């Protein structure tokens, strides 16, 4: 599914985002649009032969289990298969842990270089939140 700017950030507040480790909203809808343009079926191959999946391009080397990333571990116990659903619960699940993890959210390379620092309220502007 490809969301909306305003949809996304409506169903990231109902899953917790908002100020989730003190990032606020339009820092997780920044992120979503530049790391998967806001579509859960978003896929991208790595050099280092892991893959990042969904609307959060969350990484199969930490995070989930591709059968295809060797020595990898799988910390949000899960598939990877299961972060390209249309529902976005399993991806924000997935996010708070690694959001927690230490890096905050220099763990998105997109965030960091097209988000942090900038104006990430105009991301939720307008929406009816
Ligand atoms: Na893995």
């Amino acid at each position: 599914k490809v969301f909306g700017r305003c949809e996304l950030a409506a169903a990231m507040k109902r899953h917790g985002l908002d100020n989730y480790r003190g990032y606020s909203l339009g820092n997780w809808v920044c992120a979503a649009k530049f790391e998967s343009n806001f579509n859960t079926q978003a896929t991208n191959r790595n050099t280092d032969g892991s893959t990042d999946y969904g609307i959060l391009q969350i990484n199969s080397r930490w995070w989930c289990n591709d059968g295809r990333t060797p020595g990898s571990r799988n910390l949000c116990n899960i598939p990877c298969s299961a972060l390209l659903s249309s529902d976005i619960t399993a991806s924000v699940n997935c996010a708070k842990k690694i959001v927690s993890d230490g890096n905050g959210m220099n763990a998105w390379v997109a965030w960091r270089n097209r988000c942090k620092g900038t104006d990430v309220q105009a991301w939720i502007r307008g929406c009816r939140l």
